[PDB]
């Protein structure tokens, strides 16, 4: 993927963003975004090893630390989430810890 930049870390963030719009179109799996989402957390947190900014990589940085309990609350849980009965399917938190990110990086370098 090249040496892992903000760019690569988009694709990456954007990619599972979609993986998440797929548990729409035909149920997909709740793994697809989980998978690519640690993939993603993955670049981004060896990304910040090249913020030259310093007291502005906390921002981008804890941005992705977001993302890592994110994917830990989507992950499965024992029950609190969901019982059974109950399912409840808005991963719009997954979402705007994304475009955090992102929104960072872009006003950062």
């Amino acid at each position: 993927s090249g040496a892992i930049t903000k760019g690569v870390v988009l694709d990456s963030t954007e990619a599972l963003c979609l993986a998440i719009s797929r548990n729409s179109e035909q149920m997909a799996s709740h793994s697809a975004v989980l998978e690519a989402g640690k993939n993603l957390y993955s670049f981004c947190v060896s990304y910040v090893d090249s913020i030259q900014q310093m007291r502005n990589k906390f921002a981008f940085r804890e941005a992705i630390n977001k993302l890592e309990n994110n994917l830990r609350e989507l992950q499965i849980c024992p029950a609190t989430a969901g019982s059974g009965p109950a399912a409840t399917q808005d991963f719009s938190k997954l979402l705007s810890s994304v475009k955090e990110i992102s929104d960072i990086v872009q006003r950062l370098e």
